RNA sequence: GGUAAAAUGGCUGAGUGAAGCAUUGGACUGUAAAUCUAAAGACAGGGGUUAGGCCUCUUUUUACCAGC
């Protein structure tokens, strides 16, 4: 078969604060997508992109943002079946790889591939990859730049042409004379020599293009000095169609920098991608968040998502902002297309929220019959269960107590932008409050994002030139382990955290070593509480509970995911707000004892027996993620947890009224789930 | 919400072009059932490479989504 005619480079992640710069390939034979940074696959899923089927994922940086959500990608591809991977990057990756094991569990279903930087290239029908590794004149220094070249693409054949003449045209004696004319070979017949210029256009050797990442201008020099650079630099016999620059904009500026790449010549475009992009990716959760703040204000706070506030400044040639879903064609013709861009339209949410069915009286009627502690800030940045998609990202709550201080609970993968796309511009200052942080058990859905928290909040505190004061985690042994055997070899951060077991936290437990003494005192007396308190539940091995208490007397205890503990009852007694898991739903028994999971029933049967006076659900199941079916079991002391909700205190006597206009606005949705999930299921049930 | 499998007609086997069973007037047959010399409906809805078969976007049908 010829080359490749259709291969497109379009940009998943426009290296924003949220999440680094990632790249994507596609071609009719093999699909690549270059940087796999924190929230990339949610992205890709969003956007359609196929998460399965994928051949390569390179890796340039090694660094947290660019291969944060590594794991996640993994398992995606694990669960979809995929039987072949090949991930290739510095060589030090399959460490880190090693490491994913001790949480992710055995990769069975997939084989995965580690291709080192001593390894000459990658070959492929679709286009040849090279790797140049970089070290800098200052192993987190080392960096890889890849410069891709198609293969050759073999001209179209002029049937006209030949059937002007007499050529057999339409049997199968054209195949050998194409096929001869497309080798090369002249062909004569007819007693004349047609050749086979009268009869093809001349072979396209093909373009290609180069991915180039510059952290800092430490690394421009090492760049500048490459003898492979030199070669594709200016005439060449590969002109490289567009090159990508994933460096901050203050690097870009260098005089040396454009000086080099200015070699590149007039033909050449550039793509940069860096912190200054003006594009927004999940739409689908700003219209949710938009049409949940018609109802109750106070409670949905819009995102205020961040924008930019510098223009790029002017160069020696013209370029192109990185954006979201911009793409690059070539093959074709050599182009760029802006027809899929992502734009914020509140009006368009707002006009298809008026539509609504009946929405709109039950809005009005609810906000006819509407018309205490001040800073119990109780906030859920995720309610969802592992593998995040579109609607939701996993578990995460967050309450702030007081401001000046904090407890994080529970930090599922990143979470960093959803903390942007909450407070905006106002996270800088609220990261800095921060106290401690406590994950719930072993699955990395719970406790593999904490490194992107770790350095955000260091940058933060060093924006402020506040000094440094160590990050305190409650977590099991377990995680102290994962945390020693990375950071060895790639950062080196273990001095912004200190351990503190959760076992010498439980009721009746005994302090084992002098590190928790005065540690456990540390934590107290600086948030507001008396005594802190944990449990063990009947969920996996190493699970643990948490329980707060304030020093006004407001007690409030945190489970997570587990069966209905015994233990838990008769602990948390008098507590105000208690949170638990709803994953699965009615009906689900045999699951959700075979998957180990509460349920709704089982919670708000333990709610009324638990005596606590709200009751709030988390870590809803992805088959119910739209919304729970709301059972005739809802009581006053009940509730339905969402992305960013927030609640205080003075709310207890306000949210009932809101149960209908939220059902309301699900109808489709629930509609889907009522005739999908329950009848197959009781179907499925009678079978067995 | 995601993954796997098939979309051809009254039914059904594939990709040189379309192949097997069923019926319209009936001949051997007083009798309408035996064996045909003609008949027909024709590859779900787009588009990229020019070609069917290849890849992508929707629509309809079956199955699965479990404790680390
Ligand atoms: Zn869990
Ligand atoms: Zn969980």
């Amino acid at each position: 078969s010829g080359g490749p005619n259709t291969v497109y480079l379009q940009v998943v992640a426009a290296g924003s604060r949220d999440s680094g710069a990632a790249l994507y390939v596609f071609s009719e034979f093999n699909r690549y997508l270059f940087n796999c940074g924190e929230g990339v696959q949610r992205l890709m899923q969003e956007h359609k992109l196929k998460v399965a089927r994928l051949d390569n994922i390179f890796l340039t940086r090694m660094h947290w943002s660019n291969v944060g959500g590594l794991s996640g990608m993994i398992l995606t591809l694990k669960e979809t079946g995929l039987p072949k991977c090949v991930l290739s990057g510095p060589p030090q990756l399959e460490k880190y790889l090693e490491a994913i094991k001790i949480f992710s569990g055995p990769l069975k279903g997939i084989e995965l591939a580690v291709r080192p930087h001593s390894a000459p290239e990658y070959e492929d029908e679709t286009m040849t990859v090279y790797q140049i590794p970089i070290h800098s004149e200052q192993d987190s220094s080392l960096v890889v730049a890849f410069i891709c070249k198609l293969h050759l693409k073999r001209g179209n054949f002029l049937v006209l042409k030949a059937k002007e003449m007499g050529l057999p045209v339409g049997t199968a004696a054209i195949a050998p004379i194409i096929a001869a004319v497309k080798d090369g070979k002249s062909i004569t017949h007819e007693g004349r020599e047609i050749l086979a210029e009268e009869l093809c256009t001349p072979p396209d050797p093909g373009a290609a293009f180069v991915v180039v990442e510059c952290p800092d201008e430490s690394f421009i020099q090492p760049i500048c000095e490459n003898a492979t650079f030199q070669r594709y630099q200016g005439k060449a016999d590969a002109p490289v169609a567009l090159v990508v620059h994933m460096a901050p904009a203050s690097v870009l500026v260098d005089s040396r920098y454009q000086q080099w790449m200015e070699r590149f010549g007039p033909d050449t475009q550039h793509l940069v991608l860096n912190e200054n992009c003006a594009s927004v990716h999940n739409l689908r959760s700003h219209k949710i968040q938009t049409q949940l703040n018609l109802i109750h204000p106070d409670i949905f706070p819009l995102l205020t998502s961040f924008r930019c506030k510098k223009e790029g400044p002017t160069l020696s040639v013209p370029m192109v902002q990185g954006e979201c879903l911009l793409k690059y064609q070539l093959r074709p013709r050599r182009e760029w297309q802006r027809d899929a861009i992502i734009t914020c339209n509140p009006e368009e949410f707002i006009v298809e929220a008026l539509q609504l069915p009946n929405f709109q009286q039950s809005v009005q009627e609810y906000r006819r019959s509407a018309q205490r502690s001040q800073y119990p800030e109780i906030i859920f940045l995720g309610t969802g269960s592992a593998i995040p998609m579109k609607i939701r990202n996993v578990s995460a709550t967050l309450v702030n107590i007081s401001p000046d201080t904090s407890l994080l609970l529970d930090c599922g993968e990143g979470t960093f932008g959803q903390l942007c796309r909450h407070y905006g511009d106002q996270v800088d200052r609220v990261l800095g409050t921060l106290a401690a942080v406590f994950v719930s058990h072993l699955h990395a859905d719970h406790h593999t994002g904490l490194p992107s928290i770790l350095l955000q909040r260091e940058r933060a505190l060093a924006s402020l030139g506040k000094p440094l004061h160590p990050l305190l985690v409650v977590a099991p042994n377990q995680l102290k382990a994962w945390l020693q055997q990375y950071h060895n070899q790639c950062q080196e951060v273990l001095h912004h955290i200190s351990m503190i077991p959760a076992k010498c936290l439980q009721e009746g437990a005994e302090i084992s070593s002098p590190a928790v003494e005065r540690l456990i005192s540390s934590l107290l007396r600086t948030c507001d509480l008396e005594e802190f308190q944990t449990c063990l539940v009947r969920h996996c091995k190493h699970a643990f509970g948490c329980a707060l208490v304030h020093t006004s007397g407001w007690k409030v205890v945190y489970s997570g995911d587990t069966m209905p503990c015994e233990a838990l009852v008769r602990m948390g007694k008098d507590a105000t707000l208690l949170i638990h898991e709803a994953t699965l739903e009615d009906g689900l028994e045999e699951e959700a004892v075979e998957k180990t999971h509460s349920t709704t029933s089982q919670a708000i049967s333990v709610g009324m027996r638990m005596n606590a006076e709200f009751i709030m659900l988390n870590h809803f199941s992805q088959r119910y993620a739209k919304v729970p079916l709301f059972s005739p079991n809802f009581s006053e002391k009940v509730g339905v947890a969402f992305d960013h909700m927030k609640v205080c205190f003075g709310d207890f006597p306000t949210m009932p009224k809101l149960i209908p206009p939220l059902k309301a606005l699900f109808a489709g949705d629930i509609e889907e789930m009522e005739e999908r999930r329950e009848k197959r299921e009781l179907r499925q049930v009678r079978a067995a």
